[PDB]
């Protein structure tokens, strides 16, 4: 899984799309998908 504070997700976004348990795979902007 990807680490705290770690990008999951948005701008059409590739890489370690999957967050670690406890933190979040956010929306605070489209293009701001972050493990918080």
């Amino acid at each position: 899984t990807q680490s705290h504070y770690g990008q999951c997700g948005g701008i059409g976004y590739s890489g370690p799309t999957v967050c670690a348990s406890g933190t979040t795979c956010q929306v605070l902007n489209p293009a701001y998908s972050q493990c918080l």
